[PDB]
């Protein structure tokens, strides 16, 4: 390990909706919650083994909180991120998730272009119980280019969105820690853990699901909030091509 490049730099955005809902129209509570989460996802991150032996320390910090403390304004046909609608159906509570990560990488592409990862916090209620996405797991660690046709422009795919509402009401901070977790599994490079390998989905008795469990099953667990065998063989390889790339020294 490099101890000189071993952190992932952020950019947290907070959007009106988290401003108003999770930090209660304050930037001091908004970004107390954020630093607090990403320390405790750090400590989870920083804490892993990826090789089960001294490939460790390699964690994240922010380096930036963007504050949206109020909607975007948006000419009519016009889309964005902080937008106060929800897109495609303005009458439900919160946008499709996967057009909400495409417009989030599109609007923050220049700052997105300068930082490991951009990691969005929102409070909308997805369909089915989905709580974030991400890309990688292409995409993830390190600002990677895709020209976006429909765009007319480079984005970038380092980016990923948490949501802190569930079923009409605030998850709980245990909750929130493991969303982000995560998701940021996502951008390390690590997929789902599937049903097919007992070592990466364990049964309640063996310390139950760990992270990258594709749904959020419980968070009460001991493997929970833990990369199973899976996800550490898959960011292991990730963090050997990416540290190099975009990390820097932790500060
Ligand atoms: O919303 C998602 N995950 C949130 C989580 C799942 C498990 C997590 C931790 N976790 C666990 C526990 F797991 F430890 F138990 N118990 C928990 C209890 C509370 C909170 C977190 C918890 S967070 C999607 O996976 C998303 O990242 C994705 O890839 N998606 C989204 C759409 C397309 C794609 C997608 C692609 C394929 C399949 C699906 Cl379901 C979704
Ligand atoms: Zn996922």
């Amino acid at each position: 390990p490099d101890p000189m490049k071993n952190t992932c730099k952020l950019l947290v955005v907070a959007d009106h909706r988290f401003y108003r809902y999770m930090g209660r129209g304050e930037e001091s509570t908004t970004t107390n919650y954020l630093i607090e989460l990403i320390d405790r996802v750090d400590d989870i991150y920083r804490n892993t083994a990826w090789d089960n032996a001294g490939f460790k320390g390699y964690g994240i910090q922010i380096e930036q909180i963007r504050i949206l403390k109020s909607p975007q304004e948006v000419k009519p046909g016009e889309k964005h991120y902080n937008m106060a609608k929800s897109y495609p159906n303005e009458e439900k509570d919160a946008w499709d998730v996967k057009m909400l990560l495409e417009q989030f990488s599109f609007d923050i592409a220049e700052e997105a272009s300068k930082v490991c990862l951009a990691h969005l916090f929102t409070y909308q209620d997805f369909d089915m119980g989905t709580l974030g996405l991400a890309y990688g797991g292409h995409g993830g660690v390190c600002p990677k280019a895709y020209y976006s046709p429909v765009g007319k422009k480079n984005i970038y795919l380092n980016s990923g969105l948490t949501s802190t509402k569930n079923y009409g009401k605030t998850i709980l901070t245990k909750e929130a820690d493991l969303v982000t977790t995560h998701e940021l599994g996502h951008n390390f490079g690590a997929e789902h853990d599937p049903d097919g390998l007992a070592e990466c989905a364990p049964n309640e008795d063996q310390g139950g699901k760990y992270v990258m469990y594709p749904i959020a099953v419980s968070g009460d667990h001991e493997n929970n909030k833990m990369f199973s065998q899976c996800s550490k063989q898959s960011i292991y390889k990730t963090i050997e091509s990416k540290a190099q790339e975009c990390f820097q020294e932790r500060s």
